[PDB]
Parts: C-alpha cells; structure tokens; sequence
C-alpha cells in the first residue's frame, strides 16, 4: 500500500477546513516460473565419470 | 575438456521445456623439439681458454 500526503492551506480566522484526506494505491506483483530440462543416456550416466 | 552452460527459459504453467544439452569440445597441446649442436676439435679444447 502507498499513499499521498496531506494537503495543508493557509486559512484566515474563523474560516473552515477542506477536506485533505490523502488518497491510496496498491502495487502488484506476480510470481513467475522458469526451467530447464538435461536429458541423458543410461550409457553415458554410467562411463562418464 | 571444455563445455558451456544450459540456457534456460521463462516458461508457463503447463508448458513443456526445451531440449538443453550442452555441447562439450577436446583442447589438445601436442609437444615439439628443438635442436643445436656445435662440433669442436681436440686441440681447441686445449688451447682456448
């Protein structure tokens, strides 16, 4: 969550207040995958050392 | 012996992977001679310091 910041002004006496309420936001991420894949032969599995 | 690395990949769910075997290579260093020779006489050996 993010949000703004309050928003003062200069206001004479006996003089009312805007309404500041800050306004807020919502970053996202997603999650992704990646894979690699090696096959082999049995041959090879067992000579290669 | 020498090689290189896998490449991977950014894949989805549900998505098969790519072939990524790493292809592998021989360096080889064969060894030579040099040769020099010089002849002297029985006397020099003598009367040359």
């Amino acid at each position: 969550v993010s949000s703004a910041a309050v928003q003062w002004s200069w206001d004479a006496e006996f003089e009312e207040v805007s309404d500041d309420s800050p306004e807020f936001g919502q970053p996202e991420i997603p999650v992704k995958k990646a894979q690699g894949f090696v096959p082999i032969s049995i041959e090879a599995l067992q000579d290669e050392a």
